[PDB]
C-alpha cells in the first residue's frame, strides 16, 4: 500500500425468511421448545446476514479506498402501525408493539465479511439453502476454530449460527449491537449528520479487490405478536453511503 | 413565525403544531383511539385515527436588488434550537386517565415514541415504508402509491417531498438518506407497550446546520423548511382505549447571508 | 442594556439558596407530598383539588445596588451547582407505602417525575400548555386564562411570569424557549408508572450560564431569581392511594460585577 | 490561603483502605446484611429497629506528621471500586425461586452508592420521609424534627463523626458545606431496579477543583466516607434485606504550601 | 526498574467455564437449585460458573522484558441467542422461546502475571464442591472484606465466579475491566467491533511486564439464565478472544 473521490449508494434488503409473498421483510412463526435432540428449524424461519457486491471504476496498481460511511436503518416509523395484525394490548387497546431481541450490524470491506460460527445447540439440523457450521460438535456452542466462512451468499448464512470474525477481517470495518429479551423496546436513530470513518490508526480504510466493495447487514428489529400469539422477527433494509479514494498499491 | 451589514444574522421563529389526527375539536393534540388485530388483507385505518408529519414553508426577505448579477445572496441555516412543548401537561393524571390500580392514579402517558425535526432550504425528502403494503388508507392522507410485497422493505419507487401539512402518515414515511443533500434531519422511534417519554427542555443548546465544508441548508426561492414529528405514546382512557399523544415543537434558526455563483 | 466588560478589582460574591418544594402539603404533617391523586374525571368535569397540584418553586434573592450615580454596574451570574436534598430518605420502605408482595417491603417512590431549575437575572418567564383545555382550576392557582382546543397544542396567549410561589401548577407551564433571553433553564420530564428514580450528588459539577458572548444573566433591578420543580415520583400508601412526593433544591451562584451602558 | 504545591524526596503518598458497609448486621452470621424490613407502618407510629437501618461508613486515615510554625497533605486523585459484586451471581442460598424449578431469585430493587474523599469529616444535612419516625437508641438522626424536616430544615447539621450511626434514609452529603471535601453519590429506586456495577484498576477520579486545589487534610487526617446498599435480598418467605458490600480507596497525596 | 523501550502479536479465543454439566452443554452450567438455607448451601461443581485464564508464553529474551501496550477484546457468538426455537420455555401459548436474559457478568484481564483475586461470599457457611478453589476459612467478615482471602487465578475452571473478584489493592502489573448487571428480566447488551482498541500503559506509559515470559489473559462471559420448557434455569456463556500487542522494554536488574 503506497500513499494518497466518488461515492457509491446501496439499499440492502433485510432477509428475515419471508414466509409468503405478502410477509416480505418477516419470518415465518417462531416455534419453541424443541428438544436440543430434534431441533430442524424451518428455512423461512430463520433470518440471514444481508450482502451485496458493488462494482467500481475499473482503474488498472490503483485501488479504490473505502474511507467514510453514513448508514442507517430505513422505514423505522413502519413500527408505528399498530392497527394491522398485532394482537392487542388489553380488550379495547392498540396493537402490541415490535419489541424484543434485536441485533443491529453494518459491515463495509474490499472484500467478503469473514465469519466465526457459534451455535446455541450443536445438534441443530438446520434446512437446505442455509449455510451453517460443517461437523458441528460439543466446542461449536463455545469456541470450534473450524466453522470459518466468506459471507459470499446473500439469504443463506442465518444470524443465529455466525459472527464477524475478530481474528480476520483486515480489509473491513464491522459494527453490531445484540440487545436480548422480550421486552426490550427498540432505539433507532435516524440524520443525515453522523459519519463513520473506515480508517485504521495508519490512515488506511478498506482497498477493494477485484474492483469490488461489499456491504453486510443485520437488522432485526424485534418480534412481531400476532392476535394469535405467533411470533415473527421483523427486518428493516439499511441504507449506505460509502465514500472512496484512489490509493496507489 | 417570527422573522427577525453583509454580516447580518436573521433569526426565525417558530412554533409547529403537532398532526396526530385531532378526532373531535376537544381532543386537539390527539389521536382517534387505536383499533387492533385487523387481519393485513383487510386493514383501513381511519383518517383521524393515523398521526401526520408537521412541515411548514417560512419565507424569508428577498436578498438580490439586482437579478442578472454574477453573484446572488442566498439565506443559509447555520444553527438551530429546537425543544418539544408541554412536556408537563403530562403530570395532569386526574383527567380521562385509566387508573393504574383500586384507588390509584391515573396511568402516564407511554408506549411507542418517536420525536423527529429537519431544517432545510428545500421541501424534506422521504422514502415510504409499510408495516403492510396492502392497508388502505383514508381519503386526506398521501401515502405510497401502487405498494407491493417490496414496500415492508426498500421499494425505491416511494419517494415524495413533505409538501403538504397534515397528510403523510408518520407511519408511512422516513427522511430520505439518500437525498436531502440540502438539509439537516434528527429522528428516534423508541418502541414498546412500557417505554417511559424522556424529553429534555434547556435554553442552552444549540444544532450546528453545516456540513464538512461549513455550509448549511441554501435557502432556495427565499423558503425555510421545518418539519416535525412528536408522537409522546399512548393516552389510556378509563375505558382501556389508547390514542396517541403529540405536543407542538419550538425551533429557533440562526441565518446569514451567503454568496453564490 | 449594552454589555460592557467584567469589573476587575481585589473585592465575585457568591449567593446560595435552599429552595422547598410545593407539592401541595395536603396537612400538617404531609409537607413535601400531595393530596392523595384522583383518577377518571371525564375531560368535561375535571376539577383537581389545590393540594392535589404540585406548583414552581421561586425565590428572589436581593442584591446591593452597585451605582453611585443612578455607565452602570449589574450583578452577573457565571455558575451555580444545584441539586436535589434528601435522596436517600427514599430508603425509608417501613412507613406509610404499600408491602410489594406478603411479608416484603413497602413499595419504593417511582414513576413519572419532573427535575427542573433555572437562574435568571428576572422571573422565569413561562408558555402554558394543557393536557385538557376544558380543566376548571381551584382558587389559589396561576392558569391559562380563557384556553380552547388550542391551548391543548400551542396557544401563543398564555403567556406568564413565575411571579408568585407555590400558585403555577407544574401540568400547566413550562419554560418559554421563545423568551428567557436573560435567564438559564434546564428540565427533564420522565413519564411512565414504573419509572426509577434517578438522582445524583456531587459537589464536584458546575453549570456555567454564559451565553455565546461570555454573558451570564444580568440582575437588572438588582435581584437573581432561582426557580425549580423536582416531583421525584409517586408515593403509593398501604391503601392503595397515590401522592407525588418533593424535595428541596440548593443552588450556589457565582456573581461578579459587569459594566453595561446607560 | 494556598499557594506553590511542595516538591522534593517524599512530597508525595498513597494511602489505601477498605471501609466494610454498616448494613445493620442482624445476627453473628449475617454480616453485610440487614434485618428484615417491615411495611405499611403508619407515620405516627414507625419505629424502625436499629439493625433494619444501613448507615454510613466512615474511617480516619492518618498522615506522616507535617510542621505546623503550613505545610498541608493534598489529596489527588482517588481510585475506587465496591468489592465482592460477582458474590450476587450465588441464586443457590436462601433466595426465593423465580417461579416453580427455577433459580434464585437476584438481588435487586432501590440501590444508593456513595464515597468521598475530605481533609475533616464528611458533613451531612438531614432530610426524613417522615417527620415523626421514632428512631433507635444507637443512630443519630436529624434532632427534634419539624414537618419542615420532610423538606429542608437548616437545622440538621451533622459531621459523619460515627461509624454505623447515622442511618442512610436520615442523611445526605450537605452542598452548602463540603468546602474541603469531594463527595459522589448515586440513588436509583424502584422495585426491580438491576445493580449495576464496574470494576477496573484503570479508573482514576482527580479531586482538584477548578483552580487546581484538591481537600486539603486538617491535622494530618484524611477522611474516607461511604454508602453502596445494593439492592433487596429476597428470602424463600418472601421477606427482604438490605445487601451491602465494602469499597476500596486508593488516595494519593502531593504537599501544598498554604498561609494560615 | 524500569528504562528505555527497545513489536509483536499474540492473540487468543479464550473458552468459557460455566460448569459443562455433560459433554452436550458445553457452554452452559448445571441447572440451578434455589431456596437452600445458609445453613446447608452445598452447591455441585457443574452448577458454578468459574473464571478462565490462559498464560501465553513468549520468546525468552536473555535484561529486555515483553511489554503489553494494547488489547483488541470481544464476547464471541452473541448472535446464538436468537435461536428461541431450541429448549427455551414458550414467552406464552403459540409465542416463541425465551430469550436468556437475567444476572450477567463480563470481564477481563491483560497482565504479565497470574491475576490477583479478593475473596468476598453471598453466604460464608457455603460448603464448596471439590475440584473448586474458594476463601479458605471464612468467617461473617467474608460476606463483606476480609483481608485473609487473597488468591492468583492460577488454575482454569476452577475459581468460581461468585466467590473471587479483581483485586484493586494489588494488580500491580495487569489491567482487568468489569461489569456486572443484576436481576430477574436483565437484557443482555454486548457489542461488537474491529475498530475497538484498549491502551494498556499506566499513567507513566508502562504496560504490564510479562515476568518470566509470561503473557497471562482472564476473562468471565455469563451471558445470563437461559430457562427451559421444563422452567430448570441455566448459566450460558461464551468465549472471549484477544488480540495484544507487544513491544521489548529495557528494565535494570
Ligand atoms: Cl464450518
Ligand atoms: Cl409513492
Ligand atoms: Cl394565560
Ligand atoms: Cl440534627
Ligand atoms: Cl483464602
Amino acid at each position: 500500500v503506497l500513499e494518497v473521490i466518488t461515492e457509491v449508494e446501496c439499499f440492502l434488503n433485510p432477509e428475515m425468511g419471508d414466509p409468503d409473498e405478502n410477509l416480505r421483510g418477516f419470518s415465518l412463526k417462531l416455534s419453541a421448545q424443541n428438544d436440543f435432540s430434534s431441533d430442524s428449524p424451518e428455512r423461512k424461519m430463520l433470518p440471514c446476514y444481508s450482502t451485496a457486491r458493488i462494482p467500481l471504476p475499473n482503474l488498472n496498481l490503483l485501488m479504490w479506498e473505502a474511507v467514510t460511511v453514513q448508514t442507517e436503518v430505513i422505514g423505522i416509523t413502519s413500527m408505528l402501525n399498530l392497527h394491522a395484525g398485532s394482537q392487542k394490548v388489553h380488550e379495547h387497546g392498540g396493537g402490541k408493539p415490535i419489541q424484543g431481541s434485536n441485533f443491529h450490524f453494518f459491515a463495509v470491506g474490499g472484500e467478503p465479511l469473514e465469519m466465526q460460527g457459534v451455535l446455541m445447540n450443536y445438534r441443530s439440523k438446520y434446512p437446505d439453502g442455509t449455510i451453517t457450521p460443517k461437523n458441528p460438535t460439543a466446542q461449536s456452542q463455545v469456541m470450534n476454530t473450524d466453522h470459518k466462512a466468506y459471507l459470499d451468499k446473500n439469504n443463506a448464512y442465518p444470524v443465529e449460527c455466525w459472527v464477524p470474525d475478530p481474528s480476520r477481517n483486515e480489509n473491513a470495518r464491522y459494527f453490531g449491537t445484540f440487545t436480548g429479551g422480550e421486552n426490550v423496546p427498540p432505539v433507532l436513530h435516524v440524520t443525515n449528520t453522523a459519519t463513520t470513518v473506515l480508517l485504521d490508526e495508519q490512515g488506511v480504510g478498506p482497498l477493494c479487490k477485484a474492483d469490488s466493495l461489499y456491504v453486510s447487514a443485520a437488522d432485526i428489529c424485534g418480534l412481531f405478536t400476532n392476535s394469535s400469539g405467533t411470533q415473527q422477527w421483523r427486518g428493516l433494509a439499511r441504507y449506505f453511503k460509502i465514500r472512496l479514494r484512489k490509493r496507489s498499491v
